[PDB]
């Protein structure tokens, strides 16, 4: 009884995945400014992410905004001091 079957093809494209972002302290954090509900709901996604941060992207697709929208609130939370925005060195494998 063996389980086996394990893989098959992959097809994979060269594709930018973005930058990453990440949430400042587990305490303080609760008093915002600019969006109230626009904002809570990108702080919720970053900070579920803890360590491993969430892309713009993905955090993006979560909270079902536009880039014109996102680009205004993750640069809020930055100028706020709330979150700490994370720079990957290399996205890619292929360098």
């Amino acid at each position: 009884g063996s389980s086996g079957s394990s893989g098959g093809q992959l097809d994979l494209l060269r594709s930018n995945t973005g930058l990453l972002y990440r949430i400042k302290d587990s305490q303080n954090a609760g008093k915002m400014k600019g969006s109230d509900n626009q904002e809570k709901l990108v702080y919720q996604i970053i900070e579920d992410a803890g360590n491993k941060g969430i892309w713009s992207r993905d955090v993006r697709y979560k909270s079902n905004l536009p880039l014109t929208e996102i680009n205004k609130i993750l640069k809020n939370l930055e100028s706020k001091k709330l979150i700490k925005a994370v720079k990957s060195v290399s996205g890619p494998s292929s360098g």
